[PDB]
């Protein structure tokens, strides 16, 4: 068993992960910024496939319109020295002290108008770098208080932007695709859109929905006790899954960002199985922060164990799914039976099915067990290495 | 300042929450049973509007159909000698045990269609007694363990379900609606449409999506540390506010179903606040359970604290809005400019507006305070009724 | 690699666990009541060493003395042909009726009276069947609301109860020691002595402290978001393990007492680490509830799932620890040295020393990293076997 | 009514409270810094009694010993012009980098060093200004992972840190009492006694347990979900409420440190009756931050807040425990049996006391309604100043 990630298994990063700093809302940083294009070189030498970044991240706030150029084409060589792809780009609308209130939601129409304008711009650089996915995370878009944010308003603005920028794609012809990211709180007391399926709801009120999915992140549903895989299931049924954020979380707290694997790992198990058989075919991104206890050595360290738990758990699902043993459980608990039509016979004959309820023999019925637990250790066992 | 309700304010009950008997997983029964019409009496001189019902709780489960006629004759005499309206049932897919894997996604194909005869038998009960709505709650449809459901298969079932159920009241011309209650967990592990959220996304994808609203618990969002009048909020600006279940919740534990007023007090006043100026005009449903420590006397005192929380908190909401102190801090906080389009001059306009962006003074916008948090003691003061 | 228990594990479960009707909030019985004879017979078969029971698992309530004396003989006789052990008793009091405002902390003094009875009668059958632990899990005592209970006067009457069954047990000579069980809430609303911390505080405020410990339960420290393995070091710490029950939960939510090594995978690793390196010598209880969907088939393959899961961590752990690799990031990562007396040259000498703050390098010290990261992957690639 | 606060009720608030100047894990500053001496101004112009710092909130890291010297001269003139008092004092070991795994439990030796003289340092400068109490956030130490710390050794460094401290008091004969302030998580993802509970616990084994209490915060506990008042009565009991920090949380998520009020405001109802009606007599601090979103008009008024909120409660408290009603109330529900012994009559009177097991009807006992909901309506009906 070697776990040694390549370019095709699509492992992609944030410049932002393995370059934060250490400053959190305690502390000073405790590393010193790393440019775009060290990130870049080193990621390539651990087997990544490619990055993704915020406009700020690349170009810092505030750039004249030839320091962009310049940052840009320092980082398109790097890019092009490695063989590394930008498949998904971002906006920061969250650090700048104009944003407190949120960019599309921000009470002040102005702000609402400069937030627009500065997603756009990126959209224009995102496409020229070859993304595919524009992600949005409305990190400030929210409340502390119950007052401050008529929420039906803010909801018709959040409409507004993401038509809007709809508008502005098709119009330029521009082949990207937009993933709302969820996130249930922090930076803000409550945000909009809290959920995978919050998310998923408000993108079929906009004008032209097949352009719009989602970006769910494992720690932000585990920040509302959700089920991460359910959520995930229900964004694959809805045909949405655009990209996906990979990390840990230990349960409801503070947005950890951990690397993937740490947190909860049978959800990474059952998280990687559905991808697996799927068949997700994006990127697989990791959208962590390396612990601020450690220095470069460890920053590495740690993106290396997020592409290494992951082949692991692939490895171990994939022998689960082709158990024998396996396949006569997931019989036993008629996993089977739940992808039957329940009545493709029609209304008509359920309703004149004696068989259903005048005759059905609910104790009988009752008295079958599921077998689930035989079946969860089966998989525990597979997850473990320790099948006997 | 009095607080009595009467039948107008819709205030409205199940038969299962004053008729709790108070066993819980760790103990026996505290009170007798009550019977129905005792029940429909007893609120209807509390000044409630109306009661809701389980199929099970008015007509015990394994009724002889005759048995059945004459359950339901008594109740509607109690029904005529009070005034007292029945505006929506529900189903008991929960409590039998050959519901344990589920009614609609239940992995058993036969239980799956044991579940839809038993649902429709009580849809036409519900309309003969004159419900407008009828609610599911699949507290059973969901998991403890991650390879017992493939969560795509079970929505399959799920919508297979809910599209038989739409066929069958177009098909009987019957003038009902469906309502879809989240919750996140328990008594399942976690269960599938765990919130608003995940409920209005799923509801987009039916074949008669006009059918279908959500019906949405206070406590429940709470146990997922959701904020519940944000969520009430998204459903209303979707136009699915078909129904509410009001109660109480002290955070993310088991699912308390305290009466209302109790648990978050100033989520429920900014509940309440939402509601009447969204001019909400369904029942004002308790769904809550008066605890296992009362006798019958303390049981009735929960449900007019219910009613009596719910007018105390209305009259504090709109003296909140109609004080011209809280409509000035509302044009301070900007509350006003959130209420307008971004951008009515269009995308092209907006691309063209220097002030949008090249001339955006970003140090000005920045520095401009929200002043929320003086509006929001002066909800505070309204709430306490301490304005000075 | 096998991994079968025997009887030398120490392995136990309450006659409770696998006897679970699977009763619960919103649903009927899925199981036929288990014969405690039967439930001791088939525990030895799976490698079991033993059984705990509460008063009224074993001895039905309101049973005649004579009665009283048939149970004990049967189960007595059950004990002797197979060799199974009775380590830990307990009392029932929570179930009955009575019991609804508490046992030891009810408002009305006579219920606080005769719960002392019930317990002294149990001790002394504790006793004559050898256990050497007695626990105590106040369920029952708390509130849902904030003037139902004063917690001062609460925690006399608690100190008072431990304070007369010290007396007692110390009077009669009988070699047996007490512990606590705490749980947070559920089923009241919030319950007192709600974590391990707050347990081991109120002992220390028991006439003779030396007499109690705590049982701390792994689902139950999860229900306040804490982590286990620490509170269980800081119980070990103090001299206060006294039992332990394990099982597993998924995040804040109600119970689940899943079995063993479900729910948070990580946590009972570190946590089996921390007991077998500390040497803990008592009993491994499971107190788990085999899930309702089970069949009496998956009632006993959710119990040999619990010692399966514990033995194979067990082998997990001890190979971590073994391993030249992780000693050496052990010293790297300093636990060396936080092992080290801070200042054994005493308080003087720390002041005068001028490399302690006057000339320490606060920057050489900041930048050093701590390889946290690389020490917890291998952590992982042990857990799942996966060592190269 | 009017709710003007004077010195005479004891507000305090630290430095770093009015002064955060916005900076969050995803965001710049948005507020300038604030002069202290300024601070202490506006404080005492807004009725507070007093104000609390960490060593570097005054004296900026890294100062040399005149700068230092100067920067407390400009202090004690503004507290001397204001006669504002300085109650409460604490060490900052969280901020700078070097404190990154922590300060008296860091796994470096030479950094536990550093701690306690950066420490002791500023117990001389806290009692030179008066203050009779030293706070102690241990932020920073707990860890992300569960190999990086040993906390049974952490737990042994713990001690031997507060140990030191108590022998350096003495020495020097100083009128200074410790408080341990406990939070769950955050900055570290688990922190070391992470309750009220585990705080007391732990302190019982210091050396000299006299000298050291606690700090509990309002949002901290509420982080674990548990019952802030019923831990602060826990507190009282023991005898070591010491201090405390005032604040507003909504729920479990990351640490809010809203103003006083907001947040869970029943909780805070009840936490003044408690208070109050123990006699509580130390400071009442504030720890809470404006939110970002405030200019400095905001500020001030948030923290005016604060104090107007403590004063709305402690008069609705007052009247409920003085209405007549609520005296019969609370005889109705046997808080007076609650507060009488059970056993003052000793264990062989309880042992020989037949109506306390032999002959006590059990069923006449279960069938007393506890009358809760009454007494809590009425409870309510006092918070919102409704009562008819
Ligand atoms: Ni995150
Ligand atoms: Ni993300
Ligand atoms: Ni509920
Ligand atoms: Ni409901
Ligand atoms: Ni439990
Ligand atoms: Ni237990
Ligand atoms: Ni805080
Ligand atoms: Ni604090």
């Amino acid at each position: 068993m070697n776990y040694q990630p390549t370019p095709e298994d699509r492992f992609t990063f944030g410049l932002w992960t393995v370059g934060w700093q250490g400053r959190d809302p305690f502390g000073d940083a405790t590393r010193r910024a790393l440019d775009p294009v060290e990130s870049v070189r080193r990621l390539a030498e651990l087997g990544a496939h490619g990055v993704t970044f915020h406009d700020d991240d690349l170009i810092p706030f505030g750039s004249s319109d030839s320091e962009r150029e310049e940052h840009v084409k320092r980082f398109r060589q790097a890019l092009d020295d490695t063989g590394m792809k930008v498949p998904m780009a971002t906006t920061n609308l969250f650090t700048h002290p104009v944003f407190k209130d949120g960019g599309f939601t921000a009470n002040d129409r102005d702000v609402r108008r400069y937030a627009l304008r500065k997603t756009i711009r990126n959209i224009d650089l995102a496409v020229e770098l070859g993304a595919e996915t524009y992600v949005a995370w409305g990190g400030r878009e929210g409340a502390e208080s119950g007052g401050a944010k008529d929420v039906r308003d803010a909801l018709d603005r959040m409409k507004e932007a993401f038509d809007l920028l709809g508008e502005y794609v098709t119009s330029q012809g521009y082949d990207i695709r937009f993933a709302i990211e969820p996130k249930p709180n922090e930076p803000r007391g409550d945000i909009l859109l809290p959920t995978v399926g919050h998310a998923l709801a408000f993108i079929e009120r906009l004008e032209r929905p097949e352009l719009y999915g989602v970006n769910p992140e494992v720690g932000h549903e585990q920040m509302a006790g959700l089920n991460f895989p359910h959520g995930i299931a229900q964004a694959l049924w809805a045909g949405k899954l655009f990209h996906i954020d990979l990390n840990g979380q230990n349960g409801i707290k503070y947005d950890q960002d951990l690397r993937f694997g740490a947190g909860d790992l049978r959800a990474a198990f059952w998280l990687v199985d559905l991808l697996e058989s799927a068949g997700y075919s994006g990127p697989r991104h990791f959208d962590f922060k390396p612990p601020r206890t450690e220095d470069f050595d460890g920053v590495w360290a740690s993106a290396a164990g997020c592409m290494r738990n992951y082949l692991i758990l692939k490895e171990r699902a994939a022998a689960f799914r082709a158990d024998p043993e396996v396949q006569e459980a997931l019989r036993a608990s008629r996993l089977d039976e739940l992808a039957r039509p329940t009545a493709a016979d029609g209304l008509q004959a359920l309703l004149d099915d004696r068989s259903a309820f005048e005759e059905f023999d609910v104790d009988a019925a009752a008295a079958r067990g599921m077998a689930f637990e035989r079946l969860d250790q089966l998989a525990m066992d597979h997850l473990l290495g320790a099948r006997g």
